């Protein structure tokens, strides 16, 4: 790591080695493993080997984030997939928002993957930096708007500023991912928050149409905003995913 700053408390990765079925969990662009930990812990308790990496540049400081490329984030996820592949003979991938993009990405590169569970995955965002920069303002940083989360008793540990260099990287990742949806053939379970105010719910439909997966479904989350893994629909996400995992374990 060319990471210059230490890991925030609560942002540590999580590994657990249980049975031969594995789940890789991928957190999002602003966030840290915190947003995915309740899922990871529930899947580990159900008997799954679980890998929840901390993406390079995340969970430290926004300056660390600034120098990373999407290639670094892919590498973090690839190394998590590799850790799982050593230990498991069945692999599922799930992730929130950008972690959903990275989940799609990984499925495109490894069809040995037995299934994917993207949640509010980002594939085509019109408002990249919705009204902080124009095409030629080019501030270094945009102030972050806060968490799009309904439940007020939980929180994200995401940075307060987003490097605009990182947004460029994110747009490039979404392009290479959306372009290659047809490469995905494993079972897909697609969560979408009706009231996502960050990633347009229509991304669900683009994912659904673009993959060549024969077993695919869209599940609507009615009581959650964008950060659904921490929101009121958390238990529903966990219970439906567990059902998904069991029914496709190989
Ligand atoms: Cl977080």
């Amino acid at each position: 790591m060319s990471e210059q700053y230490p890991v925030l408390s609560g942002a540590e990765p999580f590994y657990a080695e249980n049975g031969p079925v594995g789940v890789l969990l991928v957190h999002g662009f602003t966030g840290t493993p915190h947003s995915m930990r309740p899922l990871a812990e529930a899947y580990a308790k159900a008997g799954y080997t679980v890998c929840l990496p901390r993406l390079k540049g995340h969970g430290t400081h926004y300056e660390d984030m600034e120098r990373t490329t999407f290639h670094d984030w892919v590498a973090s996820v690839e190394e998590g997939y590799g850790w799982l592949k050593q230990r498991c003979q069945t692999i599922f991938v799930t992730g929130l928002s950008m972690g959903g993009t990275l989940t799609l990405y990984l499925a495109e590169h490894h069809p040995d993957i037995c299934g994917i569970v993207p949640i509010n995955a980002a594939v085509d965002i019109p408002a990249i930096a919705a009204g902080m920069t124009g095409g030629g303002e080019l501030p270094r940083y945009l102030d972050s708007i806060g968490s799009d989360l309904k439940n007020p008793d939980v929180k994200e540990l995401a940075y307060e500023k987003t490097p605009t260099a990182s947004l460029l990287q994110l747009a490039r990742l979404m392009a290479q991912t959306k372009a290659k949806l047809d490469r995905i053939v494993c079972p897909a379970l697609i969560f979408v928050s009706d009231e996502d105010h960050v990633v347009p719910p229509g991304n669900a439909d683009i994912i659904f149409q673009g993959i060549s997966s024969t077993e695919k479904e869209i599940v609507r989350l009615r009581n959650s905003y964008h950060v659904a893994t921490l929101d009121y629909d958390q238990p529903m996400i966990i219970e439906r995913s567990l059902e998904f995992f069991a029914k496709h374990a190989g």
